[PDB]
C-alpha cells in the first residue's frame, strides 16, 4: 500500500502520482474482501462450535 | 434389577423368582431406548464436531 502512492509528487500532480492513485486502491479492495472472508468463516466456527 | 440371584426359588416355582424376572425384562426394554437415544445423541455430537 504505502509505497503504491507516491506522496512525494502529491503537490505536483505528475502522470507518476496519477498512476500510483490508480494502482494502490486494487490492494485495498483485495484486502477488504479478504478481511471480509475471515469475518464470515469465524462465525461459521461460532455457529458449528456452538 | 434384582442384585445377586441363585436357584432355589426359581426352580420351586417363586412368585418372587416370577415378578423378579418381569422386573429386568421392563430394565431392559428401558436399557435399549437408552442406548438407541445414546446412539443417534452421539451421531449427531460426531457431524456437529466434523
Amino acid at each position: 500500500m504505502t509505497v503504491k502512492l507516491d506522496f512525494e509528487e502529491c503537490l505536483k500532480d505528475s502522470p507518476r502520482f496519477r498512476a500510483s492513485i490508480e494502482l494502490v486502491e486494487a490492494e485495498v479492495s483485495e484486502l477488504e474482501t479478504r478481511l471480509e472472508k475471515l469475518l464470515k468463516l469465524g462465525t461459521g466456527l461460532l455457529e458449528s462450535g456452538r
